[PDB]
DNA sequence: AATGACTTCTCATAAAATTCCCGGGTA
DNA sequence: TACCCGGGAATTTTATGAGAAGTCATTTAATAAGGCCAC
RNA sequence: GGGCCUUAUUAAAUGACUUCUCGUCAAUAACCCAUGACGAAAGGGUUACUGAGCAGAGCAGUGACAUGUCAUUCGCCGCGGGGUGAUUCCAAGCUCCGCGCUCCGGCUAGACAUGCCCAUGCUUUGGAAACUUUAACGGUAUGUAUACCGGCUUACAACAAA
């Protein structure tokens, strides 16, 4: 591995191979050891020359695995890095934030309800309510509601004004007009075509289509352009909102002259976009980086799901939901409208077969329609649960990770083109493959990153040389006061017999109700009561996080060796460390070097 | 005139339980 | 000179919240047609 | 022919509001059972009533329910200004008050009358900065650590070792 050299200003200089001179300099005060991983030194003097070659920093993007490589202008590797990200956690941490926020608001509602019962201010005969955008009721009970705010929540705004833009359900005429606009038809026939489609008169639509098909030869069929798109705009609802206001949706060319993209991403995609940019900034702290190189990744998911089939024999336009009316309607058609386990009652709940808490997919392969009675048993009884899996197997999330990668790449390219003007370069995955094969390299992230840096360059030799560095990523915040909560465990003779008084929703193990019923079968009531009356109980106990504690990714010294903290034990008395298994490092025997830098180097 | 590749997948932590250590009464 | 208990400090082991309903939104990719600018 | 915009269909993801439920935690009462420290403490349930809602606490600040009758008056939207997150910086997300119809949504919600109460918002998300006393890697001698050596530039190139 090279030694990374810093100037007396703190700015990078070119790396050194001269391991002997580095130890002669450290023995003689000509340098200081700023870091042990990556091993980095700062000069205490200013050299007689200050000449640096161009250094290109290349990246192999990924959700979990990001590759980096530093390549000098002549093609020589100056370092290779593999970063393992934290991005897997964020959807689950957001889904816990979900459950906790809604449970807190349910508690404030329950406090109002219990006060209304005491004062007789509960709603008379209220059995749910229908809101303006809905068709079925919300099942509201004792007090009318709290305002529900879903109809607008503006996020798209007009790309040429900042004004708002209409819903596709209301401006159906403008959407329909911007298709009819371009046709060979006379203006009175364009008016007649729009009006006849907007009236929805199936027979008179066919009369007009047959007339215009004879006179003008235009392909007016409900399965061909334009007639398909015109027929689809006759729907009662259409999804989402326009990119332009009514004043500007009338005109096509504005992308040539004026734009404001008004961009958004989820927390999960935002953290990964930040991670890609922050790896360039971190490695620019140890190398004199002049240029940046990246790989475009672009995934079509129904090709990843059909990899043996060739690209133009895939029905991208159709899939499992085309014209079905959405997921819940497609399942209702697929089941003849009945509950899957018993074929008598109608569908009540759309059941995720692999649960949402257990990495289950939201796609139609993971859904079964059940009545509320069976949906409760499938959560509380393992024999009914296995019986459902024989009818439909279900799926975990196949493509969660690469969907987040697929979202980021366009914004990553724009951001790096702004950060490195005239010094930013792009590749496609097949170029990385060609280079890897041409030079007898083998596939991994840091090697692909070397191939990506070499797209810009003309390497004199294409050798790959160093032991690559490993970077972990750690959380910068954790706001949770409760760390975990125990279940109400019941013990007899010190042995666990049950875990709640009656079953929790997912509880496949016994409650006291389950255990007592089986003891009363085996021993009769008098003995089962003599066993209830002998139970020992630990109440459901909340365990609390220490505020202001050391976070994971903290670097520390113990017995003269560098360690990276992976977690605390016993109110912060002991630290766990990377690669050291269950070993407990005492916090008194430890010096902290740096608090968590987010991206952190490991052995 | 097409399309190639690529990527992905189990814990930190508190506090309860268990062990170990020094000071002591006793012989 | 020497050993078995106790109480406090130190260290290790144990255990970990779920399901659904009425609606909405944003991003990326592909496919189709249109269009602007394009030897 | 390629870039970029827009519409339709689809695929794969992950964000917001509202509403239901199992289970929890606290306490009282009746009932079933276990049990007797030195006649009575200590113990487990079941059913009912009541309270709780990071078993809550911060920082903000007046509303929260109910009935009447008028209804698109309102508002999730525009402009302005605040709360919280939230402090080392700052972001996401939620939210409140004034004025308003340019745009976007709409019996959401608002107004007025009467009754009763404390019944408001946000808080389990994401980066970055800061710290610093961070002697690494290879070969040789010996009893794994102290010692000694890996030419010259921070670096390329040339030169020098060989
Ligand atoms: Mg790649
Ligand atoms: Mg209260
Ligand atoms: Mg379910
Ligand atoms: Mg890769
Ligand atoms: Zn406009
Ligand atoms: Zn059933």
């Amino acid at each position: 591995r090279y030694v990374y050299v810093l100037d007396v200003d703190g700015k990078p200089l070119m790396p050194t191979c001269r391991f002997g001179k580095v130890r002669r300099m450290l023995k003689s005060g000509q340098a200081k050891a700023v870091d042990t991983l990556p091993f980095t030194i700062q000069l205490t003097y200013k050299p007689r020359t200050r000449i640096l070659q161009p250094v290109t920093l290349g990246q192999d993007p990924g959700r979990t695995n990001i590759g980096m490589a530093a390549v000098r202008f002549d093609g020589k590797e100056l370092g290779r890095f593999h970063c393992i990200t934290r991005n897997k956690e964020i959807p689950k941490l957001m889904a816990d934030r979900m459950a906790a926020r809604k449970a807190s608001r349910r508690g404030e509602r329950l406090a109002r309800k219990r006060l209304a019962r005491k004062l007789h201010t509960t709603a008379k005969h209220l059995n749910g309510r229908i809101l303006p955008g809905c068709s079925e009721p919300i099942a509201v009970k004792d007090i009318i509601n709290t305002e529900s705010r879903f109809n607008n929540r503006i996020l798209t705004k007009c790309k040429v004004c900042g004004k708002n833009t209409p819903l596709r359900r209301n401006v159906r005429e403008l959407l329909l007009e911007n298709i009819v606009r371009f046709l060979p038809l006379e203006s009175e026939l364009k008016e007649t075509l729009k009006r006849t489609i907007l009236e929805g008169q199936q027979g008179n639509i066919n009369k007009l289509f047959r007339k215009l098909r004879k006179v003008y030869k235009i392909t007016l069929n409900q399965k061909d352009w334009p007639g398909k798109n015109l027929t689809d705009i006759a729907k009662n609802k259409l999804p989402g909102r326009l990119p332009f206001c009514k004043e500007h949706f009338a005109e096509n060319e504005k992308f040539t002259t004026i734009e404001k993209s008004t961009f958004r991403l989820t927390p999960t995609a935002t953290q990964l976009l930040r991670t890609h940019i922050n790896l360039f900034r971190k490695l620019s702290g140890i190398l004199p980086v002049t240029d940046v190189a990246v790989e475009l990744n672009k995934f079509a998911f129904m090709q990843l799901d059909n990899p043996e089939m060739k690209k133009r024999e895939i029905d991208f336009c159709h899939g499992p939901l085309c014209g079905t009316g959405g997921l819940e309607a497609a399942v209702k058609e697929q089941q003849d409208g009945k509950c899957l386990l018993c074929g008598k009652e109608s569908i009540g709940h759309y059941h995720h077969i692999v649960p949402r808490s257990r990495r289950g997919s939201n796609t139609i392969a993971n859904i079964a329609g059940l009545c509320p009675k069976c949906h409760e048993l499938v959560h509380k009884d393992a024999d009914t649960a296995e019986s459902l899996t024989e009818m439909k197997t279900g799926l975990m999330k196949k493509y969660g990770g690469t969907s987040v990668l697929n979202q980021i790449i366009p914004k990553l390219v724009e951001t790096l083109a702004d950060l490195f003007p005239g010094h930013f370069h792009v590749t496609n995955g097949w170029n990385t493959k060609e280079f890897r094969e041409k030079h007898h390299l083998e596939k991994d992230h840091d090697v692909d990153a070397y191939c990506i840096a070499c797209s810009h360059l003309k390497p004199e030799e294409t050798l790959v040389e160093t032991e690559p560095f490993e970077i972990l990523q750690f959380r910068k915040h954790n706001r949770a006061i409760i760390h975990h909560q125990t279940e109400r465990t019941y013990k007899l003779d010190g042995v666990t017999v049950a875990k709640n008084r009656k079953k929790r929703m997912e509880q496949k193990t016994d409650s006291l109700e389950d255990w007592y019923v089986d003891m009363a079968k085996e021993h009769g009531k008098t003995q089962a009561d003599a066993m209830r009356s002998r139970l020992t109980v630990i109440k459901s106990t909340r365990y609390y996080n220490t505020p202001g504690r050391m976070m994971p990714g903290t670097v520390f010294l113990y017995e003269g060796k560098r360690y990276v903290m992976t977690g605390q034990i016993t109110n912060g008395k002991y630290y766990r460390a990377y690669g050291q298994e269950k070993r407990n490092f005492p916090a008194v025997k430890v010096r902290i070097l740096t608090k968590n830098t987010g991206l952190v180097f490991v052995a």
